[PDB]
């Protein structure tokens, strides 16, 4: 159990920028390896612009600026301690750096040392990962909300949200939600080829095809439910939901405090080619007149859950939104809190959400993201555990979700390894779980009151 | 070192497609796992029966699944998980039939992979080292599909791979980095001129460019914008290679290749495409060949992979003789990682290189052999993934094995790709100063 | 893994000459022993002529100084380091050393450690040795060409040229190779006794009868072969081939340009008693008419191989050969090349041979070993595993040959222990491989065009 | 300790004839591997069996290699592998005849070596040590037959073998140093002699000499030139030791001794032998006896093997008689190894010395027996090899483990007789300060 040795070195993500991995030997040669995901008061990443490392990589990306804070500052500090002191490893970091936002070294370099030593924690014990995070009942599988069709900034439509996702809510095993959302995006492929539009993948391995609008984007989702054989419905037997990240915070401007679909404006007023029929949209909303665009959505479709539908500075639009769609609907928090537990206290104390997005690596440690977790549980919000747009083949963040039981993950569309390895290991812990397993569709929502 | 129990599992490829997982235990505890590929030998799937429905086309693996657990397993359990010839002639000769069509191929290669992975692991040996060796010491140099076209791609460009090769790099660890800097400086250049920049399953771009040259002329914008040299050898040099597939552009009774989709698009007269009614669209052999040499003329193109179709036997070798000596020449579709038509090629000096596939084969014994057979007769070997891919890296560890000094594994971006380099980046930091990275020396086949 | 103790001693080898002797021993109490042959670009073995150790043995030939040098020098340097490092510890006593031909701590102290440490790595891992240095796939035994009948210098007879050997094309396994060579082998020797020649051997286990030229040994050769039931051919069911070592740079003048059949003309010089019959025989040849005379030779024998057929400053003459014969007949270097990697890379370049002659201890390390045998495979060139004229109980060449599926090996007559040693490791690697093993005859030569 | 696989294989000897090597594997996964050496107890060859055509004259043996593993292995698996006496006892009594002639002697010594060579390995103990105990601590003299002659030499010398034994060395290392020093300087003599120097079956040179005096002459020149002294004992000294190996050279019906080679050469009228005619050529009992004694005064002589027939019991007596308080007398025919003849010529007074052949008896335990009882009779007992040899080194351990003081295992060439020598070397070194090596002092049996 006592570190022997730790070693950090620089790999690459999916988006082909450099990140951290981090390797943790224990005395009895056991080894555990983590690696850090990539994506403003969120725990800071350590890259290499302004140092001599600047020139290795596209746009200073890289990170051996914080490869050397592991290897020559932290792993010094850890020789010796046990492997199993999650917590006191975690805070010894926390102090070393001594700054809120880990800026002296970095969120990656903490994350990636916090990560490896639970691995090789888990695995000197012969302990399945979420049994060693989460205890002895570790055992419910994640609904998963799978982002198939992409707007927003990065995408050249006209779509100005960000993710339009499917969640199947219909599944009684998490195998038998992956054939589900399987069926769902292979015929969304086939519709969107059969109307013009190209099927290549973002970084989230979803498509963004040239759709006009919000309203034409959900209503291919809707299509390619029912082609599949589902029914769209947020609850019941065969039934596949949506779930949205509007991604607001790109939409606002502070000082008119109004919400504006950029794109779709811009287009109209080029008076582009196929936008005449869309000549008279509402294209600038209030607070109050965008909660009521969602509410008119929640009608017409089968939505069940909306991330960060409002800005991240607009607490009393979120609280509005919460209070008046809540007991149906439910409303997450992503940049509104970006896992920061001063954050987290003041949407429980003002019901600003009913749901949290969990990124390990906006707030930079295993041990604060365990007191996050359970603090927004302990509060009936749901726990939706993230993956980042720069993803590797690491899979913590499957365990993590079945760790605590927490009934949701979101780690992408159904294609590229980055995405697929966590579906991957859900299958197999639903398989070694066997009959001990749960899985809930519907009744995952226990936040929606 | 006996095997304990052997289990396989259906998991998920890169492109959402099922495939198949094999978890090997031994008698110490000890576990390898591995997974299978996807694109010659059958990989069988679940059309016509009981399980077809569970995913999206019948491509579920449940019946190899249910072959590894049912039929292998039982015939392993209890043999030394050391002896991998002994074990894959076992599997073959149970399957019986020349394509594994019986077991399946990814039910067989899925045990061969894990039960080598197992050994590795039991002994505390690297898995490079276990299959080849304590001179296994090479990292090979990448070939990477950063522009696509081809039967797969809504654009007009027919050739299916366009690749950058970074031969001035003098390790892996800089390969990548020229890599990284073309490939993104890349997007940029595309993206500022009205392109998308969304990936395609290998993780490099299809733009909308109308013909071969100006996909070959954005490359050579791009290595240049990126610092380098747009060249065959030499300090800071980054040349070019391409998978033509000209299997999918040839007619076996009129014996002539066409460039199809760009044929089609000046055919309906689509926008953005006038002025090109006097561009070539149909070649014989001997004309397609003229036509590589004027491409190899013009731009620093070091290998081109199928540049005649599967059955132009006296084609590819008249392309061998011709460029040969300046040029890699590359079996794809020719050889199909198949022990005969490795054989024939050898005999007709049919190319001087080759993909090696393991799941086309089937079995990790088969492929050592191909491999093993075609270094011996001045062939590189080309260590490829396929399209559908998974976490697993076996590959870069089979590069490395072989000193092969060459590997194709896809674009700089998706993981089912950068899992390879990352593994490479690993090997290359265990042996230290013991590993060494060629370059433009790596083509010890090119006369 | 970690190396406790190296320790160097002097034995002796097959000729009764001293030799290093090395053991390795690991911090698992395992050992691994090896021993270095003995037979001017090669690296330089060590002996003690011109030390105070020079009186210990006949000629000076003692070793003690390079038994020292590993003692005193190279076994500090590699204690603590990982005994799989194979390649890190050769460069280490490579750059030791400092010299290119190893002049300064010995081929022979450095050989013997490299071999040693090898072996005990192979042992630590319970894995023979074969599979150790070649992987997963090493599994082909060699067809061995086997020194019968011996002529050059060294030889009291009027034979010229130095190796006619057997090569028993036509086995389907190294058992059977064995028993075709013994059975041959065996009438050779009942032939010459009937003949009236003397039985007694060399140095490699093979007969030097007071033969008059090289037409009466081939002649021989080919009786043995009848006699025992095969056929003279170099393929088919049953067939034996035959493979010379011309080794012509002891024939050459450099200044002439011209090979001359010395021992043949002195003998006919001094109008000895049954040279009359031979009087116009020709006894100097240009390079051209020497190959003129192979043509000849390979027109009437079955001469599958020649070795050194030319001298080693006579490239030119190399490539001639190469360029004549070589999509029929397997020409390998020896004194060409001395298993020199420059000397190999020009080979290559310039095509002068087909096949190269692997010498371990002259290039002077396994790593280099490996290097070459690599690169020559690569090149289409056969690697013919070789013998020293002075050998030991060691049978790391055995093993060599299996591990890099060399097709060939070049290790002695039929008796000797320091021949017959290597075929009986082979006969267990065959044994011990199954099914799994692998022979060729005829198919061994990839390289012939 | 348990014996858990006994494997028999067939091998080759240094004349090129198959012999067998077993391999035993314990409970611990220990091996010992041990060779049957090949020149009374029988040697059981393929001629007549399914076998017979595998090698040249039928010599196969594995008729042999069968009987251990179908009738041997399966008796003694589950024994342990410390009570060699009782393995040995099983197998004696399982073949039940007294040659040994059912199961093999090679059979029946190839189990007996290798489970002894297991053991010691298991225990960790060096074979010496593990076969002689605490005090197996000194060296032997080594006699080497560096000049050749008799049944299977082409010579005219009609004795068979002409020893050196280093008498005046210190160490085993020393008495090497000298016999490397005499050897080489022969060879340098006999070349400019116009002799031939290739080598025998033992490492010798069988140069065409015409007569026992003058092969005895070059030794003499030989020990002179390499620096040394030709006497029995002192600093610097070489003795000579003779295998005269009689038998061949008598007519058990005249009872003559007849040197055979010699006599006709001249009776042919053979060149360079006139002047020979009055050469004395036929010898009784007492003539040949008195021949000895008059090579005694001349030459260095020190030990004297077979100079009688093995039917000539009352003429060896009668030789110890005379010479025995000055000269060892060896037996080799007279006794094979074998228990009833060794006791025999202890009450007799046959011999001082008696040869030990391990393959002669065909077990360790019934060696072990008779070395202790010979040299409870202060005999010598002189551990030998046979002309047929392997890679083998347990003659060596046994002579150390019984403190024998002498070894006749072959001239200063060839890898069958310096795999001994290394052997001796290495424990030599191990012992270091505690090893003993006693020069004339080995020769307790001389009065």
């Amino acid at each position: 159990p006592i570190i022997e040795r730790i070693q950090a070195r620089e790999i690459l993500d999916s988006r082909g920028n450099p990140t951290v991995q981090v390797e943790v030997t224990t005395d009895y040669e056991i080894t555990g390896v983590a690696n850090v995901p990539s994506g403003s008061r969120e725990a800071l990443e350590l890259r290499d612009k302004g140092t001599k490392y600047e020139g290795n990589w596209f746009g200073g990306k890289g990170v051996m600026t914080a490869v050397d804070n592991v290897n020559e500052k932290i792993a010094p500090e850890l020789i010796g301690m046990s492997v199993f002191d999650q917590r006191a490893i975690d805070k010894l970091m926390i102090e070393l750096d001594g700054t809120a936002t880990k800026s002296k070294l970095g969120a990656n370099a903490i994350l990636g040392v916090s990560l490896a030593v639970a691995r090789a924690a888990a695995t000197e014990l012969g302990m399945p990962l979420y049994r060693y995070i989460g205890g002895a009942n570790a055992h419910t599988l994640p609904l998963p909300m799978l982002n198939v069709l992409n707007g927003g900034e990065h995408a050249s439509n006209t779509v100005d949200f960000q993710e339009f996702m499917i969640m199947p809510v219909g599944a009684k095993s998490l195998r038998e939600a992956l054939q589900m959302a399987n069926k769902v995006f292979h015929n969304l492929a086939k519709l969107l080829k059969k109307a013009g539009y190209g099927t290549q993948v973002g970084d989230e391995g979803g498509f963004a095809p040239n759709c006009k609008s919000h309203e034409e984007v959900l209503d291919y989702l809707v299509e390619a439910i029912k082609v599949a054989g589902y029914t769209p419905a947020t609850s019941g037997k065969n039934a596949i939901a949506i779930a949205l990240d509007a991604a607001c915070s790109e939409l606002y401007d502070e000082n008119s405090k109004k919400y504006t679909f950029k794109k779709l404006k811009q287009a109209i007023a080029e008076k582009r080619s196929g936008f005449e029929h869309l000549d008279n949209v509402k294209l600038e909303y209030t607070t109050d007149e965008l909660i009521e665009y969602f509410g008119k959505l929640i009608d017409k479709y089968p939505i069940i859950s909306i991330e960060d539908g409002l800005a991240e500075s607009d607490w009393e639009g979120f609280a509005k939104m919460t209070a008046k769609f809540g007991s149906k609907v439910q409303i997450v928090g992503d940049d509104l809190t970006v896992t920061n537990p001063k954050l987290l206290e003041k949407a429980i104390e003002q019901k600003s959400m009913n749901a949290i997005l969990i990124k390990l690596n906006q707030i930079g440690s295993l041990s604060e993201t365990m007191d996050a977790i359970n603090k927004a549980q302990k509060a009936n919000m749901a726990c939706v555990v993230s993956h980042r747009s720069g993803e590797t083949e690491d899979t913590t963040i499957a365990d993590l979700a079945v760790a605590f039981n927490t009934g949701q993950i979101k780690t992408g569309s159904m294609s590229r390894t980055d995405r697929i390895a966590k579906y991957n290991r859900l299958l197999v812990i639903e398989e070694e779980l066997g009959e001990q397993s749960e899985f809930e569709g519907s009744k995952a929502f226990y936040n929606i009151k």
